């Protein structure tokens, strides 16, 4: 829907740092890393309003194509029709995620990836800029 | 070094790429158009490829074939260098600005008018990649 991009090969000790839009009217976005569409490390899925969840970011694993135990965070510093930056370090045991107001968190990485090589977007967001870092 | 799709980019918007040229690098490409079977733009400079040294050689690909390339002096690039460049279109060109100041125009010859597709490879590592 949004941006897809693969044949990355990035890897443990990388960062990525993803800029972009939200919309005026946002429901939900996510960014999806990982191996392929079926096999992601990290699905990364805030939600304004969204499958009964408000102001909340679900994150999840896919791994073979099932998902895996979600996992929410109540921080929640995202306001619609903003441009925002969220920063996700790539580490051997798993994924530190950075938000716009310098909150981190983390999460595993449950399939045990050694590398990520396939990104995607989609949802109520414009992508602006994607760096390696 | 990147294969993406889906990326809308639109007349009027400038797409911004920044990279690393590798130490000893032979070349490095940047492709725009629908897909890796047709393009708009096959950015490609040489370092020393194909029997070409210092050059710049731009062309298209439709349904598979390679079309009539496009060679420019120009060479603003040294090896081991950080580059950017700043590619942007409309219905008839594709503008297409260097480090040196230097830019040049190529012919939109599919007359895209939105490039989906963008491939970037060779002997260059990207940094950024920034939609303007
Ligand atoms: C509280 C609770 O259990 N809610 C869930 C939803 O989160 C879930 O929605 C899916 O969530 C996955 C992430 O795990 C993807 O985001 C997918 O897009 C969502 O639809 C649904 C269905 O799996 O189940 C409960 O409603
Ligand atoms: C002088 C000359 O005509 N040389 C050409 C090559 O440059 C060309 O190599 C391909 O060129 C396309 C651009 O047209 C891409 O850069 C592709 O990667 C290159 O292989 C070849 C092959 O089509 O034809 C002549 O040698
Ligand atoms: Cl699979």
């Amino acid at each position: 829907c949004g941006l897809v991009a693969s044949n990355l090969n990035l890897k443990p000790g990388e960062c990525l740092r993803v800029r972009g839009e939200v919309a005026a009217d946002a429901k939900s976005f996510l960014l999806n890393l990982g191996k392929d569409d079926n096999n992601l490390c990290l699905h990364f899925n805030p939600r304004f309003n969204a499958h009964g969840d408000v102001n909340t970011i679900v994150c999840n694993s896919k791994d073979a194509g099932a998902w895996g135990a979600e996992q929410r965070e109540s921080a929640f510093p995202f306001q619609p029709g903003s441009v925002v930056e969220v920063c996700i370090s790539f580490n051997q045991t798993d994924l530190t995620i950075k938000l716009p107001d310098g909150y981190e968190f983390k999460f595993p990485n449950r399939l045990n990836l050694e590398a990520i090589n396939y990104l995607s977007a989609g949802g109520d967001f414009k992508i602006k800029c994607v760096a390696f870092e």
